[PDB]
């Protein structure tokens, strides 16, 4: 009876695919809770204690004082974002001097993350190196196909509509990869393609200036739809919408920014379908 701990479901659902039945995977954070400000609850310390490996996002996602006590200096911790940064697997995004942790919306980056999960798991359990690797090979090639599917579907969004207004800044990596051109990527003008009244963390206070910023962006770019997120307070986007002159609506289905609906993979699919359809594209089969 062996236990491996993942901080959240975006990590846990990939770890569980590599290991299958040969281990018990537990997840610390799930459901409608903000991972950014998660504080450990009773029993969480014991979940870490009984586990063989603790898989973290890094990049400041586990930044609460509770988690920092238990994770900083812990030899069980696999810091997926730091390991990916250790190889320039991706270019870190930031906002006003804090790192952007939301790399799991970019399926190429999260594939690299899963590569580190598999390696880390295999390094801890050489006796499972072979089943682990087989399953890793499978999920990794499924994620590459998922990534191609997303890029192709999101490419059908008319360029005049490639402007993503969300609750907080959880889709910067998504936007840079899937909504922006090579020229916008190299220049950095890809950043014109997404905005949100809240920053990287839902915990920050949203001001009338943030409302106004997003309202002017909506009117400058003729954005017709904005996207609510599951578990994020909806007051700010609802105010932004009401403060229009000028057609503007809420997207039909919510996006999943910091959490998972059924599983991480179906959630990515749902997000891509939702964004593609509402911004005027056509989802590939
Ligand atoms: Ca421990
Ligand atoms: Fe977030
Ligand atoms: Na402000
Ligand atoms: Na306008």
């Amino acid at each position: 009876s062996i236990y491996v701990l993942s901080m959240n479901r975006m990590i846990c659902d990939c770890v569980s695919r590599i290991t299958g039945d040969r281990v018990k995977n537990i997840v610390l954070i799930d459901g409608a809770i903000d991972p950014h400000s998660y504080e450990m609850v009773k029993g969480d310390e014991d979940r870490m204690a009984m586990s063989q490996l603790i898989f973290c996002n890094g990049l400041g996602l586990e930044h609460s004082a509770s988690l920092r006590k238990h994770l900083e200096g812990n030899p069980k911790v696999v810091d997926l974002g730091q390991r990916l940064l250790n190889k320039n697997c991706f270019d870190l995004l930031s906002e006003e001097g804090f790192p952007d942790p939301h790399i799991w919306t970019d399926m190429r980056v999260w594939g690299a993350a899963v590569k580190e999960m598999a390696a880390a798991l295999i390094q801890q359990f050489p006796q499972y190196e072979e089943d682990f690797q087989k399953n890793a090979d499978q999920i990794l090639s499924e994620m590459e196909e998922l990534d191609r599917w997303a890029a192709r579907s999101l490419s059908t969004i008319p360029e005049k509509n490639r402007y993503l207004v969300t609750g907080h800044n959880a889709f910067s990596y998504f936007t840079r990869r899937y909504l922006s051109s090579d020229a916008e990527r190299v220049s950095g003008e890809w950043r014109s393609r997404c905005i949100s009244p809240e920053g990287l963390s839902p915990e920050a206070q949203i001001s009338i200036r943030d409302i106004m910023r997003v309202v002017e962006y909506i009117s400058a770019n003729d954005v017709e739809v904005v996207f609510l997120e599951d578990t994020l307070n909806q007051d700010a986007l609802r105010k932004i919408v009401s403060c229009s002159k000028q057609k503007i609506r809420l997207a039909k289905s919510p996006l999943y920014s910091d959490n998972v609906c059924d599983n991480y993979f179906s959630t990515f699919q749902h997000n891509v379908r939702t964004i593609t359809e509402e911004l005027g594209g056509t989802v590939l089969e």
